[PDB]
């Protein structure tokens, strides 16, 4: 897998943002995770986290797994890192999202993101407690 560049544009909520990505505007969804909508219980919490991680960064980037790159609703499918942390293992590791969505093809960082779940929901974080 190889790291891209990407700008931010907007932040939605917890496991998708608006990224500007090879110089057009894409609503990024972050592989293999789950967040509560804004509706839900710690849906504020992961839209936060999300937040301020993608807008405190300096540098954004996507990657994209083996597999499908966009989803059926035209969303682009990647993991993100701002400056070198992983938004979506960092979500999970924090108890604000589950690990999820995980189909054959597109699950390189999977074990990871299980390890990461696995400490969370071991200190009862957020969504685990
Ligand atoms: C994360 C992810 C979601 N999706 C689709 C499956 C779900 O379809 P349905 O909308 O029919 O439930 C939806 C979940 O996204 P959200 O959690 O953003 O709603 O997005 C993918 O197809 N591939 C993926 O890797
Ligand atoms: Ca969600």
């Amino acid at each position: 897998l190889h790291k891209e560049p990407a700008t931010l544009i907007k932040a939605i909520d917890g496991d998708t943002v608006k990224l500007m990505y090879k110089g057009q505007p894409m609503t990024f969804r972050l592989l293999l995770v789950d967040t509560p909508e804004f509706n839900e219980k710690y849906g504020p919490e992961a839209s936060a986290f999300t937040k301020k991680m993608v807008e405190n960064a300096k540098k954004i980037e996507v990657e994209f797994d083996k597999g499908q790159r966009t989803d059926k609703y035209g969303r682009g499918l990647a993991y993100s890192y701002a400056d070198g942390k992983m938004v979506n293992e960092a979500l999970v590791r924090q108890g604000l999202a589950k690990v999820a969505y995980v189909y054959k093809g597109n699950n390189t960082h999977e074990q990871l993101l299980r390890k990461a779940e696995a400490q969370a929901k071991k200190e009862k974080l957020n969504i685990w407690s």
